[PDB]
């Protein structure tokens, strides 16, 4: 996702932390951050360059078809298994359960950023068009390609048309369906039963929706505007209510 996706992931994400994950994000996150994990979910796309080694871990390459499977399709373009964002939740996750070798903060970083970009459809969709970035259409009157439009534009239209650029006023109402209209599913949401996490069920939800709602009904030169936009925005609802609820639910098992 773009800046606000990861914002409104993290910002859900902290008000949903237990007490000892609370404590410890307070700790890893430095003081300029002044306290607020969402001041820096979007920290790991500033290192793709620095760290090209990062690159490939913000996503997950599949066939042209809806599934993914962790042994065939986690995996860079150089065939190195488990570099992909499913392998670095992993990595990660991992890392973070030796807190009180490696750079804690950073772990803390990559997790939230990943945790978050796992749940964007075009993250785990296919390799033959870049994951939507080679699709060119128009998002309204303006170019615009279709992995862009799932990072950035839907939510971007939303917080201007819908929320009168207030985005606190998106992840108010996340949190109030979280709430009211969503909690039986939070809760499955929530669950794992592994040791940290669980990114392959997450992944595999992700290849379903791009095949379903991002990628459906689009070809080259299409002009996407209001129709597109109010059937999806729903599922970008989702996608992000479920970043957010999952990166706390992962970080409390893990500081727990
Ligand atoms: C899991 O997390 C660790 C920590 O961020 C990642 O380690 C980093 O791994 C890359 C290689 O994938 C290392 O870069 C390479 O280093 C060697 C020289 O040491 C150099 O020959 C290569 O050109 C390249 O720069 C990087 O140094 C290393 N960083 C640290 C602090 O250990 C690891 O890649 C992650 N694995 C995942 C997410 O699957
Ligand atoms: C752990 O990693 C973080 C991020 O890479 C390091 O913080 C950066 O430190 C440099 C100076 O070395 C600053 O210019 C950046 O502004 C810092 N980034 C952030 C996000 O705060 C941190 O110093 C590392 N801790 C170590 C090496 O123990
Ligand atoms: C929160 O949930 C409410 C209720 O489901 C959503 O409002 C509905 O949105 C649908 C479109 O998906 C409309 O067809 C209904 O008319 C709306 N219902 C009501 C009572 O207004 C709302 O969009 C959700 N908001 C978020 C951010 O998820
Ligand atoms: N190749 C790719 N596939 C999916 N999402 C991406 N984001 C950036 N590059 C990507
Ligand atoms: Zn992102
Ligand atoms: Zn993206
Ligand atoms: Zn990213």
């Amino acid at each position: 996702w773009g800046k606000e996706g990861h914002e409104i992931i993290c910002k859900i994400a902290q008000t949903r932390l237990d007490e000892t994950a609370a404590k410890a994000v307070k700790e890893l996150l430095p003081e300029s951050a002044e306290g607020d994990l969402s001041s820096l979910c979007l920290w790991a796309d500033r290192v793709k360059f620095r760290y090209h080694w990062s690159s490939p871990l913000h996503y997950i390459n599949t066939p042209d078809a809806c599934s993914y499977q962790y042994n065939r399709d986690c995996k860079d373009e150089s065939g190195e298994k488990g570099r992909c964002v499913a392998g670095a939740i992993y990595n990660y996750t991992t890392q973070l359960l030796s807190y009180k070798q490696y750079n804690l903060t950073e772990a803390l970083l990559f997790v939230s950023h990943f945790m978050g970009d796992i749940h964007q459809p075009l993250h785990v969709s296919y390799a033959s068009d870049k994951g939507g970035n080679t699709i060119e259409v128009h998002w309204y009157t303006r170019k615009a390609n279709l992995h862009h439009i799932w990072d950035s534009n839907i939510i971007e239209t939303a917080e201007a048309d819908l929320y009168n650029s207030a985005l606190e006023g998106m992840v108010d109402a996340l949190k109030k369906n979280i709430t009211t209209e969503w909690a039986d599913q939070v809760k499955r949401w929530e669950t794992c039963t592994k040791k940290t996490a669980c990114p392959d069920i997450y992944a595999s939800e992700g290849i379903q929706a791009a095949c379903d709602w991002a990628y459906k009904g689009v070809t080259e030169g299409d002009t996407l505007e209001d129709e597109y936009f109010y059937s999806r925005l729903p599922i970008v609802y989702q996608r992000l209510a479920q970043g957010g609820v999952r990166l706390a639910a992962t970080l409390n098992r893990i500081f727990g």
